[PDB]
């Protein structure tokens, strides 16, 4: 399915520290973030998405249209400008963030009841799994 709509509660988070370190997020901020429980809210309407990842201190929001490049400034993360592009590869939602870091982006799959998110930077992959609330 290409559906991603819903409220998604994190069940597992693998190598979040390694991925934050690959982005050069400062150590002190990584220590605050690393085991915060995350909720991911996705609103999807045709090509248009609004994605909100929320925690206690610390949010990450992005809105985009599938197939339309957009500038992203990761102000609450590593504070870089990337040219982002989200597309479908079959039923996989794929984002490439072109910029300083190589292999930077994310992918979302659904399998069973569950949303699988892989965040990449350099040689690091962070694997998260969410259940729909
Ligand atoms: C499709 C879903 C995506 C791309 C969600 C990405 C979520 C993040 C990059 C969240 C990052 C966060 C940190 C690096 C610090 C802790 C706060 C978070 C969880 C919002």
């Amino acid at each position: 399915t290409r559906d991603r709509n819903g409220t998604w509660e994190m069940e597992s988070n693998e190598n979040f520290e390694g991925w934050m370190k690959a982005l050069d997020i400062d150590f002190a901020l990584r220590k605050i973030a690393v085991r915060l429980t995350q909720t991911l809210v996705i609103d999807q309407d045709g090509d248009n998405f609004k994605v909100k990842c929320t925690s206690t201190f610390w949010n990450y929001d992005v809105d985009f249209t599938v197939g339309v490049e957009f500038d992203e400034y990761t102000k609450s993360l590593d504070n870089r400008h990337v040219k982002a592009l989200v597309t479908w590869e079959g039923d996989v939602l794929v984002c490439v963030q072109k910029g300083e870091k190589e292999n930077r982006g994310w992918k979302k799959w659904i399998e069973g009841d569950k949303l699988y998110l892989e965040l990449t930077c350099g040689d690091q992959v962070c694997r998260q799994v969410f259940k729909k609330k």
